[PDB]
RNA sequence: GAUCGGGUGUCCGCACUAAGUUCGGCAUCAAUAUGGUGACCUCCCGGGAGCGGGGGACCACCAGGUUGCCUAAGGAGGGGUGAACCGGCCCAGGUCGGAA
């Protein structure tokens, strides 16, 4: 249960600073999903898992492109990381935003 | 002192003026030092989230301290809208995050 939370609107390049990106533009997709956030990550070797009704604080579409959350496993509970690539919650967001143009692009 | 010279200001659909009487049109500058506000961009740092700590970049407006290669004149005036989603703020309920 403590896995770190990822929001679509952490890479979401149509979002500004203010209203939960977490990365910048240029490294930021357009609309990425919590589906193509967790394929992507699960994809690489990552332990993640989809809740596909908890949406963002600070998101407003009630609709269902910008709802979801998923949540990344860094650490097998004993302290040490799951995988050396990914030490920190910044190197998996820079990592998903990289590899989500490539699946329907 | 009789007529009466010599000359003006009353009479005009008049000539030209320009203190007022009255309603419109157009128009109404910019740079500095200080602080402030709002946004936005880009880094670190902490977190299971809503989030929290910190470094810069840029934009507009704002207060008021000096000013000008500034005006035909350019106030650091007064107000109103700020909504059907675009200012900021305080935000009931609701609502999203939370075990709270």
């Amino acid at each position: 249960d403590r896995f770190i939370c990822i929001y679509p609107a952490y890479l979401n390049n149509k979002k500004t600073i203010a209203e939960g990106r977490r990365i910048p533009i240029s490294k930021a997709v357009e609309n990425p999903t919590a589906t193509e956030i967790q394929d992507v990550c699960s994809a690489v070797g990552l332990n993640v898992f989809l809740e596909k009704n908890k949406m963002y604080s600070r998101e407003w579409n009630r609709d269902v492109q910008y709802r979801g959350r998923v949540r990344v496993q860094l650490k097998q509970e004993d302290g040490s990381l799951c995988l050396v690539q990914f030490p920190s919650r910044k190197s998996v967001m820079l990592y998903a935003a990289e590899m989500i143009p490539k699946l329907k692009t």
